[PDB]
């Protein structure tokens, strides 16, 4: 082998370590091009600490040449998740038409049952084994091409037990409706990847791009330490210059995105140095505030960047609430992280 | 001399030739931090055909050391674009307080006489000289911390013909307030750098950025051709991955932008082979439509890239209009280019 | 969604210039993608042919991928017309040093090949006719301290199953094999045995390229190419580094410069040298009149003008501005000699 | 909008590397950017310290630019010091060869060294107890075929003005120098010789970075500088090369690569080999008992780890793993050879 590994480096709420997961993704054991071992490979590349191979259940388009079980891409991967510390979530695609449309089961500890004739069986199988199911894409236009709606059958299953998260967005695939679902419904935010063709072949890592994923805040690094953030909603989906979670987390996530320092100050306003200490660009846009209150109205944090930031006292002010919305720190749909820097 | 040029492969409109151009910038005899023969490197590097060093009037502050009159960089450029095929637009900036604020007056005679005590008296020179004169920077947070507004004052240079248009992108700030001006106004709209460090170091090339400029449609690549293209508002400013301008460009100019070909048919639907021939990444979003005529939410056509679009008939339709905005060819503040490819 | 990053380099008069990879691998054998991608990515890297040559002997994932011989060039034949990449079938005779390994393309039917004598895995590809070439001969895994021919690689040259020797694997480079073929009438080859996604083994973040083979040939089709194979008219194009005879080379050089006299005086020549190519072009001044002063080194860069002086000492009107192309390598060690008559 | 991308190389036992520019240029001599600018330059690409060194004899903006020779290092001192770089005055003396031009660092003052005759313009530097080195010993400008020592420079440093010899100047390696320096217990430098803006010169896209010196020091201060600078405790980064004597690439190589033993067997050992640093590094296998099996050339790539097997042949226990670091000069076509011992 020849091993080279790119950490993210974001930051640890308190009390949590910062996983970075991809819990949906294809090998040529599905409709995936790649061996399940590259997978592997392109996780601890990525510097991801987790991943689930999920196969489709009910498409395997070369099965005529790849001749298994809906165990075995998982079976292949292992030894080399083991030797290259990548925790493997076992896990399959229940793939049906709309509605119910595709669905994750993770945590699996068997595949082969999830084959049945009835959707509704299908789910009772990963159910029965305790399984952390969500529902994925359900803004791709392929099976809801106008509206991404909530059907009667979601309503089902999420009274069953049987959806613990819904993904907000998927590969290039942002979908704002499901924020809000998981917000009224109380579930987990997921982001994946769903990679098909080599990681490469789809992220323009030239251009600094990454593989859409989730933040998971674990009390520790293990597949029960995921499982039990998941069971929690301790997530948040990151997705292009996006992340996308409960303020409750963003907040506190995005005060250990920076370092802010008062240089200075006098009659006349007070200087900051603002860093970025993390791989994520950060878009700040000036709130309602005090108009004797003078700074920026825009301003981009770019990745480990330091920046020296004056704010001005008019009139005779001698302080107040420098207020801005971080706008790629999604806590609604359509609603940036609101943020004051008290001075 | 060692000269390589990165073509900008964009389109030209029938009748013009599409000339793409930077109206404000600077060099070490203003603020600027490079020698003004730089300038002229790093435009015929980038695919521009056309420049103007806009140098402040007012402010020097490197006067002690580099010592000479207002019409100087633009002297030192002359024999570098004149070998390098770039065309030369003599030109400053009238840099004085809000309001007016900061103004360039381009296609100047003597930059000279622009040095006046009253701001009213430096406009005059250069309406003296029937200058192309346009409002920089409307929304530059530093004169307009909160709100990028219109003043008494840009209403009477306006009327006396000293505001021929505005920017509406400078650098990495985008100021639609600019735009509904102009729409308003009858003005040009303009795009523009301002660069004063070395181009490399603002804009990541490596990212695929690159300098905000003007795209004008020129009847011929001369400072004539220019400037016929400017006194008619026959440009469009492209900033980051944006295109804005009037519909009634945007529109001719997407439709020459993309190479839209029915490879099939039948009474399913109808397949497209949809080809980016430009180095402009194009952003479309479904819009109002028949339910009935099937196809995608959201598209984006990357540069030089063919695509297969398939676009279903539901019940019985034999065809319709495939209805998208394009998002990033703004035609007015938060308002995409509407497009239909009938079929 | 599809993208093509056209190879711009020229074409020899009366040649077209095919950009070709005749070795490669897929989950058919030890790869590690799915057959189509191989030709997705010919076409996205402005590759023209392609040879899918999955090990016979090798097929470490059989238990699960258990179809045939014929199987994944049969998987890329739509793709590949799709796409316009022509497609080479192919596979590769995998034997212990020696004879080593071997590629038999332009194969009617893999699955004969699969032979337990060697020799007769060889008489099989002969039979149909193959274009045969020694792989990877400098392999560190087979030839661990000095690549050497030996006698069985006499013996399949005299029975017709070498017509090249690859001089460019991947990221190794064979000058054993240059001389070789120099002195046998062979076809020196350049591959990239991708197993790996391309990307994986390449970074085209800077600049890097598979490696591959310039074939000059006077149609666009596979009898275009075998015709071109079958009589040498290759180069092999490794990093920074285009490798083949100098009778191919010189050419191809001529085509890569356009040289303009600018200007002239009693104190010498200015020219403009412009790479009209995707291809840096090293020159190095080689033995010259010393009263014809130029450049000592120059690193010409794809698709850049040069303003280059050449003083005129003494009493001298003209003379011979000899350099040596080093990265053209016509030999091992040497690289393309070339004077600008002035 | 400060942003700093760290060199990440390693430390010796007792020394801290820095990373150094000691030759460069502003618009105040014939460079093209304004100072303030080669200072931002400096701390973005994680240098420790430069010196802005103007030519003395050569300023063709002077009818614009119309200060004096202490100007441009004057201009700099706030911002190196808002940003943590070390600012050393020097001045670039600059004539017709013989003897070349020369480099002053460590001036008090910069004004003194403009004189009519050149042995006064280097007695005025050495009034100042300057660091003087040669510079770009082998460009073509003044030496069109041969680098030459000439007799001006066995008296510069024979009259103690010659501490150094660029072996690396910009896109410019001049091996003879490295000879020189052996001979002659110099300090060997890399230096960019910047006048472009710094991107214009280097495309960092593809992993290109300014040639410069590293200099192993007692402390991250001038005067620690200085002490490495006189007692040569440098080595040139150029390119994919690192420069210097063996007493110090051998030490340096053995804190770029963490070796560990993950197994053993009859059949022979495996290794693990990480390059901790950002420096590519080049192995290639030099004489050993060919009963101890391994690569024949390998390149270890930054920030990454490898599994790497020696076999033991016939009854071997152990033995010498003979290679050659390739991009380690410690002569003329000389790499540092080394050995791992199982
Ligand atoms: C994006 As899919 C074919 O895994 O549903
Ligand atoms: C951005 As300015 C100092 O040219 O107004
Ligand atoms: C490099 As191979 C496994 O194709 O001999
Ligand atoms: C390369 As120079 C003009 O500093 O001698
Ligand atoms: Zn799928
Ligand atoms: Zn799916
Ligand atoms: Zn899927
Ligand atoms: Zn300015
Ligand atoms: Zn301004
Ligand atoms: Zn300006
Ligand atoms: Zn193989
Ligand atoms: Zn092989
Ligand atoms: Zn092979
Ligand atoms: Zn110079
Ligand atoms: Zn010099
Ligand atoms: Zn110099």
């Amino acid at each position: 082998g020849a091993q080279r590994r790119n950490e993210i480096q974001v930051p640890d709420l308190d009390g949590y370590t910062t996983l970075k997961c991809d819990f949906h993704m294809h090998s040529v054991f599905s409709d995936g091009l790649v061996w399940p071992t590259v997978r592997v490979d392109e996780a601890y590349r990525d510097g991801l600490d987790a991943i689930s191979l999920t196969e489709h259940i009910e498409y395997r388009p070369h099965k005529q040449d790849v001749v298994s079980d809906h165990n075995r891409s998982f079976d292949l991967c292992r030894e080399q998740a083991e030797k290259l510390g990548i925790l493997l979530i076992k896990g399959s695609e229940i793939t049906r038409a709309m509605a119910p449309g595709h669905f994750n089961a993770i945590f699996l500890s068997d595949s082969n049952p999830l084959e049945q004739k009835d959707y509704k069986d299908a789910f009772r199988e990963a159910k029965k084994q305790g399984a952390f199911m969500f529902w994925n894409h359900p803004g791709w236009d392929s099976q809801q091409p106008d509206t991404t709606k909530w059907w009667p059958e979601h309503t089902a299953l999420y009274q069953e037990g049987c959806m613990h998260g819904i993904e907000v967005a998927n590969g290039h695939l942002y979908m704002p409706e499901a924020i809000q679902w998981c917000l009224d419904k109380n579930l987990t935010m997921i982001g994946t990847s769903d990679i098909h063709q080599p990681i490469q072949t789809d992220y323009d890592f030239e251009k600094g791009e990454h593989r859409t994923m989730t933040f998971v805040f674990a009390k520790e690094r293990s597949l029960q330490g995921i499982r039990e953030a998941l069971d929690n909603r301790r997530t948040a989906a990151y997705f292009h210059e996006l992340l996308i979670g409960r303020e409750d987390l963003l907040r506190p996530f995005f005060e250990k995105c920076v370092k802010i320092e008062e240089v200075s100050r006098n009659e006349q306003g007070v200087t900051l140095s603002i860093t970025n200490v993390t791989d994520l660009v950060l878009k700040l846009k000036k709130t309602a505030h005090d108009t004797l209150l003078v700074y920026f109205r825009d301003m981009t944090l770019k990745p480990h960047t330091r920046y020296t930031v004056r704010i001005g006292f008019k009139q005779g002010i001698k302080g107040g609430d420098v207020n801005f919305e971080v706008t790629n720190f999604i806590v609604a749909p359509d609603k940036g992280l609101k943020y004051t820097i008290s001075l």
